[PDB]
């Protein structure tokens, strides 16, 4: 009851927040295997930010950031955190994606870095069409 | 009657087929202005293959494909035959994009030039930004 074994993948749209052309992101997260979570967040243009987060680190940021409680409750949080309208990109070479289900609710920070040149054209490839194969799968 | 004033965006996959890399790819057909129709496909890798098509080369495949009617008709077959799953893509800097609404039905041959670089990243991008607000839209 601690896999992201029967996880469904998630699709979302950031914006870009540094403070020094900031265009429109999208993530996606997804279960590469039953123990690690990837995420890439891309605009299509400037390149790819990756990470992967494993049960460990999930669990890890858990006791840091507050939110006590089962397993399934933190990720059940992070599943509707990261899925709802307040998720904020902080651009920084780095950059942490932040977000919160609510207004002053605990508040979810996944680092990450910049891809390499070969996987960035690899990973927004995926990203459209696993979210074609979502979108398309929800019509029928 | 016969502007595009009122055309829903279409998306699709369609996996390649050359006859001499090849991965798959993702269409997207929308209007550009109420009289012209801008169409892009990409495997988000290798680049991007575009035309736009105006409501007057339109009507000239109308004749060519066979298919008789109202043009409100042969525009509602197009859009069917463009979101069924007989797309092909017959690569020959060209691109034939055929597509059939079933099988046994009159045949639309959009055909295809691959963009310039500075453009193709932006296609992608609009594209898949256009895919997802088109998902969070089906799921509401």
């Amino acid at each position: 009851m601690a896999s992201f074994e029967k996880f469904e993948p998630i699709f979302g749209e950031v914006v870009p927040e540094r403070s020094d052309l900031l265009r429109r992101c999208l993530f996606h997260v997804y279960a590469s295997d039953s123990y690690n979570l990837t995420v890439h967040v891309t605009d299509f243009i400037s390149g790819v930010w990756t990470t992967i987060l494993s049960v460990s680190q999930l669990d890890d940021m858990r006791d840091t950031v507050g939110i006590g409680g089962s397993w399934s409750e933190f990720v059940d949080y992070t599943v509707a955190s990261l899925k709802s309208d307040n998720v904020k990109l902080l651009l920084g070479k780095t950059a942490r994606l932040v977000s919160q289900k609510a207004k002053g609710m605990p508040r979810i920070n996944v680092p990450l870095t910049k891809m390499v040149e070969s996987s960035a054209s690899e990973a927004m490839a995926n990203l459209s069409l696993e979210l074609f194969r979502a979108f398309k799968s929800k019509q029928h």
